[PDB]
């Protein structure tokens, strides 16, 4: 019901989470309760538990956004627009910031070994300065590969320069730093998780990076 007033007709038959699937919402029954259980107990988003609850709450509704950057876009504007989605859904806006957190921290550990312990703590601060604009910019390079742009077109190079901006605000600005980071990236498959990327969108990015730097 809810999805009509924010989803196409159209987009309703692609869009998993609007099929009637037992298991589907039995999944998000618990992924939530889980969620709300660790809050209750004051977890902290660093706990083992939380950052195991949140890889699974990415991995879902990657699945059931079926991979597409604009249907998670479109949720989030549902969630600050739709009166009631708690009462609905049991997803509450305090619920998305604890799974955000320990999705973080699930980066962060691994990113540990890749820095010293300066540039780990600039971008455990920074990681979350600009992270709500990824989807936004996800769902534009979708289009731009789709759409067969070419890399090195204003347009093109407009999204390798909004990659950077974004890039650079959780990483710093130092090269040297930055090279870690992309090292970490090609050594480390968890690293691309809740990106809603595809290898076929990163070799569009990287190509329009390339003519950039
Ligand atoms: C690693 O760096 C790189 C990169 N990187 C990247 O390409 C890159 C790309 C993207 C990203 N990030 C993201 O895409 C990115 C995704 C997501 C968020 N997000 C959001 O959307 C916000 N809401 C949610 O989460 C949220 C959660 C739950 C729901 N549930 C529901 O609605 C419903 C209806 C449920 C339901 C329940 C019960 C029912 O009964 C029924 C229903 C709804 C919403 C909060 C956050 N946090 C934010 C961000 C990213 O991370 C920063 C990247 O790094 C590339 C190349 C190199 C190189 O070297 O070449 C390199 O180094």
């Amino acid at each position: 019901k809810m999805y009509d007033r924010w989803f196409s007709q159209q987009e309703l038959q692609v869009l998993p989470f609007a099929e009637q699937d037992e298991q589907r919402n039995q999944t998000w029954l618990e992924l939530v309760g889980e969620a709300q259980q660790l809050m209750d107990e004051r977890c902290p988003a660093d706990e083992p538990r939380a950052i195991a609850l949140a890889t699974r709450w990415m991995e879902q509704l990657e699945q059931d956004t079926a991979g597409r950057p604009e249907f998670l876009t479109r949720l989030n504007e549902m969630h600050a627009a739709e009166p009631q989605m708690r009462e609905q859904t049991g997803v509450t806006p305090e619920m998305i910031d604890f799974i955000t957190r320990a999705f973080a921290e699930s980066k962060l550990a691994i990113w540990a070994r890749y820095l010293n312990d300066e540039e780990l703590a600039f971008t455990r601060q920074h990681y979350f300065d600009r992270l709500m604009e990824w989807p936004a910019l996800v769902a534009d390079l979708h289009r731009a590969c789709r759409e067969k742009r070419d890399p090195a077109s204003p347009g093109g190079q407009q999204l390798a320069q909004r990659w950077l901006a974004l890039f650079q605000s959780y990483a710093g600005k130092d090269a040297q730093t930055q090279q870690k980071f992309r090292y970490a990236m090609e050594q480390e498959p968890h690293l691309m998780k809740g990106t809603w990327m595809t290898s076929e969108v990163l070799s569009w990015l990287q190509q329009a990076i390339g003519v950039m730097m």
